[PDB]
């Protein structure tokens, strides 16, 4: 019979793999020609796309969610070395580093703070679309840097309330063992989602 604490435990760990998994699909993402990259934007706003797409109640699979992870790791790292080859190495730390802190802080809050935040679920869900909106607009119609920065700000305070939102759900919802691989993935997403944001935001800052 499995508890809060174990099923807690077991969505973190899964998620920690999956970040572990992504970490070896980004060593593995230079390694490719760059002539056979995808464009800058088009990754940057299908990691938000994805990040909609998969908060469903579908139940998907430890297999797919590591699959997902390790493919994705790799697909993120034309976005890494771009604000990387503008902003020095170190920012890919930075950023990083701040993401970890974040999702450690919120993601702790919201999996021992007794309100319920259940009502928040449309605002977020509304938030993702514009997000994802913007992207695609982003696609046939770039942005400045000024712009892209406020962007990268929204989807900082909105993917970090994400966090903060589904650790609370977890630890309020009824959340069975199917839905393990599934609860993880979002949390993989709301991760390298803020991250994104953040590396854009102080890629270009730093430029």
């Amino acid at each position: 019979h499995e508890s809060k604490q174990s099923i807690m435990q077991r969505i973190l760990t899964v998620f920690v793999f999956t970040l572990l998994i992504a970490t070896v699909g980004l060593f593995i993402g230079q390694f490719v020609p760059v002539a056979l990259m995808l464009p800058l934007s088009i990754l940057e706003v299908a990691m938000i796309i994805l990040a909609f797409w998969m908060r469903r109640r579908k139940a998907v699979g430890y297999a797919f969610v590591y699959t997902f992870a390790f493919v994705s790791g790799i697909t993120l790292f034309p976005i890494v070395s771009h604000y990387a080859s503008i902003a020095g190495a170190y920012v890919v730390l930075e950023a990083f580093g701040s993401t970890f802190v974040i999702f450690a802080v919120l993601g702790t809050i919201g999996a021992k703070m007794k309100k319920d935040l259940s009502f928040l679920w449309s605002f977020l869900l509304v938030a993702v679309l514009a997000l994802a909106v913007v992207g695609i607009f982003n696609i046939f119609s770039p942005l400045n840097s000024a712009a892209m920065m406020a962007y990268s700000v929204i989807g900082t305070i909105v993917f970090s309330l994400y966090i903060l939102y589904d650790l609370n759900q977890i630890k309020h919802r009824h959340i069975t063992e199917d839905l393990i691989p599934v609860m993880a993935l979002s949390l993989y997403l709301d991760f390298i989602n803020l991250f994104i944001n953040l590396l854009r935001f102080f890629g270009i800052l730093s430029s």
